[PDB]
């Protein structure tokens, strides 16, 4: 049997994208959205079973998420949104998903270790739980009545109650897990209208059991599951599992829990999970064989999951092995059909999720005894092709056997003693202002020298005139995107036409694709910047954008570890560095926006990303001067859990986030850590059109002379100018720098 264990619900075009918005804008009703996802749920229902898939999902699409989704489903929506009871229609679901024109909305943070983000629900022992939602059983029935028989796919409801979050005023100690008997009641009605409706199968997604989770918590899973087995008799329950292995405790509660007939492992992400069940399984319980990567954009290795799910098919395999998705195609992309510029042979290498609920079927059949030898025949044919090809392996891919030479730190010259020629090279005043790299846009016309440095020269003339900033930047005009500029000017970088993944709401993202080595032959940045410094008297930030951001936010190849292409990378950029540096350029700004977003789950697993992590900036600068200036910027405001990781880049001056945080937050660097380095936290909050006032910085900028170590301290915003208007940061940058300026007075 083949089964996905989630779909996207965009569309291959991103209908719902437009349609969304759409009723958002005002400019179309109910009925029309309403028509447009019911006829997409349609096609995706008819295009899943027509390929043979035999456990199909319904209820994977959502409005917006699939955590408000049953947010809804429990009725447990917050206060300041007014809801009375009854069944939640598109005015209270769309409120708490984007907030309106007099309550804030929700606040949604990202999905396990995923690119995607969640709306965290609020919370607490006085919300009142009702089935304000019959989204499920209504998305079962359009589906049967279509002809097609569908798996409700419902979150957990113990990983529901870990992802949610106490709302203000609930007492710090109150557990939330102390709801799963107001929460439970409600998943039994549901449960129940299901089986009512014909259901004969159920899908509760409890991936919080692939954290590290305490005895008590895993008990926690125990006590719902038993609560359930009533309610779950005649029925089989498939519990999902994904993004990483199962804990040995984990596996111990899951493979025991009540009612639950089967169960779903990510044996991509979790093949450790392998060992637990070789050594150990359930007699008659399913297991679905998660083998084809849903999360990725590659194809998969047909061969290799035949061997993978025979053995499974060993275990069991009476029946009781079904092939399926390592997570929801939720994180990947729809229709590789749709990928036209791409050349042959490269795509030859890809399969997207409308052509990964296609293999999961080759691979059920080929385990069925209906090999449809002409798939393997291609597919293997297709590996062949990629592990031959020049057009992965490369020279540059030895140029790594010398990065053994021990780690690479900067040239032992102690940051202290490094700023004193940085300094000498470039007298700076105390605090020196300064902005982070991109600005905001004018008419935009999507030759282009001529054109393009009348928009640098006045992002500058006006730098200098504006507020003086003790240094200066291009303003990144001739970069849209800060990951795909570098990709289009690198080696292993394609870039896909239609590959888009969703990451919030009506918002989504096309990542650069990473298929082989990646290579500079030649300078990138330079010219702009360049022609930057000559237009004035003061330091220009030259620019680039890290190589741990890079490789998180793009599709990088499942042939050999993250890092070994994060340093391939990491190398390439060692050169636009030792440029700006060789054309001319002082200080020169690296940015890891995306250093934390790598994080892996297991928590036994963090000291090693964050290794090669911070090792891999490292390695972009090391080769630099003692007198060129260096700066990170990465967009977070927690590094008490990863300050040492700051510490260790050795940045000569690094620029983070803040804005709306603690200015003794900034302690972790004065204390049992002693940073002693250029820092500089943001004192503008950017995503707030509105302007600050002069007084309000100058003031939280005294919070940081004295608890930082003024003498290191910078005055920037807090992330690029780019999504602010000229009106919205001309007035209030102006007020960044009188800041410094009278604090340094005295
Ligand atoms: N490589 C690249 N990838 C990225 C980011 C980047 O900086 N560069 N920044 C990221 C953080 N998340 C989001 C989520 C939504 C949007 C967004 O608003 N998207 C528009 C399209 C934006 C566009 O024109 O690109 C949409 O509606 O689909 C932008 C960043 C994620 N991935
Ligand atoms: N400075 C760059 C990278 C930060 S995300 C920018 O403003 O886009
Ligand atoms: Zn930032
Ligand atoms: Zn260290």
């Amino acid at each position: 049997a083949s089964h996905i264990v989630g779909y996207p619900r965009m569309g291959p075009k991103r209908e719902l994208k437009f349609a969304l918005e759409s009723f958002w804008d005002g400019k179309s009703t109910a009925e029309d959205l309403q028509k447009v996802s019911a006829d997409l749920r349609s096609s995706i229902w008819k295009q899943m079973s027509a390929a043979g898939t035999k456990f199909i999902p319904s209820n994977t699409f959502a409005h917006y998420d699939q955590v408000l989704d049953t947010t809804a489903m429990l009725g447990a929506v917050p206060p300041r949104y007014g809801y009375t009871g009854g069944e939640i229609g598109l005015d209270v679901y769309f409120s708490m998903a984007r907030g309106n024109a007099s309550v804030p909305a929700m606040e949604m943070t990202k999905w396990f270790d995923t690119n995607y983000h969640y709306i965290v629900p609020e919370l607490g022992p006085e919300v009142n739980f009702s089935y304000a939602s019959h989204k499920a059983v209504n998305e079962y029935k359009e589906a049967k009545a279509l002809g097609v028989d569908t798996v409700p796919v419902l979150v957990g409801p113990v990983s529901y109650l870990l992802l949610s979050k106490a709302a203000k005023g609930v007492d710090k100690s109150f557990e939330l897990l102390s709801l799963l008997p107001k929460i439970l009641p409600i998943y039994k009605e549901v449960i129940t209208e299901l089986k009512a409706a014909g259901a004969t199968w159920i899908q509760l997604d409890e991936p919080v059991l692939v954290m590290d989770l305490e005895g008590q918590k895993l008990q926690a899973f125990t006590g719902a599951y038993a609560e359930l087995e009533s309610t779950l008799s005649g029925l089989n329950v498939l519990v999902e599992t994904y993004f990483a292995d199962i804990p040995a405790e984990a596996y111990k509660t899951l493979t025991s829990l009540k009612g639950v007939t089967a169960f779903g492992f990510d044996l991509v992400r979790g093949t450790k999970t392998l060992d637990l069940v070789k050594a150990g399984f359930p007699e008659g319980k399913y297991l679905f064989a998660g083998v084809v990567d849903g999360r990725n954009i590659w194809a998969n290795d047909f061969a290799a999951s035949l061997s993978t799910l025979q053995a499974l098919e060993g275990i069991v395999g009476k029946d009781k092995l079904v092939v399926s998705t390592s997570c929801s195609l939720l994180h990947t992309a729809v229709d590789l059909i749709n990928e036209t510029k791409l050349d042959d042979e490269i795509k030859s290498w890809m399969a997207f999720a409308a052509q990964k609920v296609v293999e999961v079927n080759a691979l059920a059949k080929a385990l069925a005894g209906q090999k449809d030898e002409a798939l393997f025949s291609a597919n293997a044919a297709a590996l062949a092709s990629r592990r031959s090809s020049p057009r992965v392996t490369n020279e540059g891919v030895q140029k790594a056997a010398a990065a053994l030479k021990g780690s690479d730190h900067r040239r032992a010259t102690n940051v202290s003693a490094r700023l004193d020629a940085q300094q000498k090279k470039l007298n700076l005043p105390i605090l020196p202002t300064t902005t982070i790299g991109s600005f905001p846009q004018t008419v935009e016309l999507r030759e282009d020298y001529v054109k393009a440095i009348k928009e640098e020269i006045k992002k500058v003339v006006d730098l200098q005139e504006e507020l003086d900033i003790d240094v200066l930047v291009h303003g990144e005009p001739e970069r849209n995107d800060m990951v795909e500029y570098f990709g289009e000017q690198l080696s292993g970088f394609a870039f896909t036409a239609n590959g888009w993944v969703q990451s919030y709401g009506s918002r989504c993202v096309k990542p650069p694709v990473i298929y082989g080595d990646v290579s500079r032959p030649k300078a990138m940045t330079v010219f702009w910047s360049a022609m930057a410094q000559s237009m004035t008297s003061r330091p220009m930030k030259g620019m680039l954008t890290g190589p741990v951001t890079i490789l998180n936010w793009s599709f990088v190849r499942n042939d050999q570890p993250r890092h070994e292409t994060c340093y391939q990378i990491a190398l390439a950029i060692k050169d636009e560095v030792e440029d700006l540096e060789k054309g001319g350029i002082g200080v020169i700004q690296i940015d890891e926006a995306a250093l934390r977003e790598g994080l892996p789950l297991r928590k036994s697993e963090h000291a090693f990303y964050l290794d090669w992590a911070v090792h891999s900036f490292r390695i972009t600068n090391c080769g630099v001067q003692d007198s060129t200036q260096i700066h990170t910027h990465m967009c977070y405001s927690h590094f008490n859990d990863i300050i040492h990781s700051i510490i260790d880049m050795d940045a000569d001056v690094i620029t983070i986030e803040n804005s709306r945080s603690d200015e003794k937050l900034l302690s972790v660097f004065r204390e049992g850590v002693k940073y002693g380095a250029g820092i500089g936290p943001g004192v503008y909050d950017i995503h707030s059109p509105r302007i600050p006032s002069s007084e309000e910085i100058a003031d939280r900028v005294n919070k940081m002379l004295a608890v930082l170590e003024q003498n290191i301290l910078w005055v920037n915003p807090d992330c690029g100018l780019k999504t602010r208007k000229y009106t919205e940061v001309k007035p209030a940058l102006k007020n960044m720098v009188d800041a410094a300026k009278l604090i340094r007075s005295q």
